[PDB]
């Protein structure tokens, strides 16, 4: 009594196992695209999913609520405290002398285009403060992974290094890819990079063994502040791009209360401490979060009536609904007319 939305066939083969297990007490839709899922919870063909922010954000233009939540630290969940994943920040190399105000021209490094932290908060962030949407002309050049193969966001990005050199890929392949992936093009190229709060660490006092990161400390990188303004590298909350949210089940409000109820049941048997996590764990999928983030300890229940808006929080929320404002896509145009705004 619950259709789940899997996209892609991994997060389907999951799905299969936990209908199975719940003994049909949960069944499964499978799509292509996560966006996909919003459409089809509105057309009741599906009850549930797990989105990030910006996925959220679209989702509640469309009237879908979030409802539930994941948290990434205790495994015991529902105690009022919307909790965090983790800070955008904006890294710089300590001996340069580049700043939000002068960012305009630089080479940044992004995770990926369309992430939330490489990508989603600092465009989402120039065009409040700019007012542009020219994102690929901001900076003069910069690698950010699933950008056109010929544009100045390609232009950092170094390939696989192997025959198909595949510059710019938004894959494992570009060494410049992901979180750790643009602290190093920061490294070796860039001036700005567009990562978590946690990602210099991770990668300094020789945690990383590599080569550009062997001899790399916290002292070699600072933040950079939306004031103008730079900041020691574990500051970072005060001084981030944005607080980011944790992944929220969405739903239709009429199946809200419904749904916690039948997904906190399934905790109470598949959960971190589930009953009989042994056949089958909602949170587990070999670190390739299929359906839940497996770095997910439970499901925090999200107080009822809580809109899209409030979940995200203010600035998130701004500057989600501000990079929307550049291009945005046929199903957040096809909800803003459905309605008035
Ligand atoms: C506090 C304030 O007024 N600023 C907001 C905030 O979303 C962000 O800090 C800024 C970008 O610098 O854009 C403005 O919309």
């Amino acid at each position: 009594r619950i259709q789940w939305c899997a996209v892609g066939k991994d997060e389907k083969s999951k799905c299969d196992r936990w209908s199975v297990v719940s003994n049909g007490d949960v069944e499964c839709t499978v799509v292509d695209e996560t966006k996909d899922c919003i459409i089809k919870i509105m057309k009741g063909e599906a009850d549930a999913v797990a989105l990030d922010g910006g996925l959220v954000y679209t989702a509640g233009v469309c009237g879908l609520v979030p409802v539930m939540a994941e948290r990434y630290d205790d495994e015991s969940c529902s105690k009022d405290e919307r909790p965090a994943s983790y800070f955008a920040v904006a890294v710089a190399r300590k001996d340069s002398n580049v700043n939000w105000n002068n960012l305009k021209g630089k080479k940044s490094c992004h995770t990926a285009v369309g992430r939330t932290a490489g990508w989603v908060i600092p465009m989402g962030l120039i065009h409040n403060r700019t007012g542009t949407c020219n994102f690929d002309e901001y900076f003069s050049e910069g690698c950010a992974p699933g950008s056109p193969p010929n544009s100045r966001l390609c232009q950092l990005c170094q390939g696989s290094g192997g025959i198909p050199p595949e510059k710019c890929v938004a894959s494992s392949h570009e060494k410049y890819f992901g979180y750790t992936g643009a602290l190093r093009c920061l490294v070796e190229k860039g001036d700005v990079a567009f990562i978590q709060h946690s990602t210099v660490e991770e990668n300094t006092g020789g945690k990383n063994k590599a080569d550009w990161a062997k001899n790399l400390q916290m002292d070699d990188f600072e933040l950079l502040c939306t004031d103008g303004r730079r900041a020691n590298v574990m500051d970072y909350r005060e001084c981030n791009l944005a607080e980011v949210p944790t992944h929220a089940v969405v739903v239709r409000p009429e199946k809200a209360n419904k749904i916690r109820d039948l997904l906190e049941r399934q905790e109470k048997r598949f959960g971190v401490n589930g009953s009989e996590k042994s056949k089958f764990m909602m949170f587990e999928s070999q670190n390739k979060d299929l359906l839940f983030k497996d770095l997910t300890k439970c499901l925090f229940k999200v107080r009822e009536g809580t809109t899209y808006k409030e979940f995200l929080g203010d600035k998130f929320y701004t500057v989600i609904s501000s990079l929307k404002t550049c291009n945005p896509s046929d199903i957040l145009q096809m909800c803003s007319f459905l309605e008035g705004k």
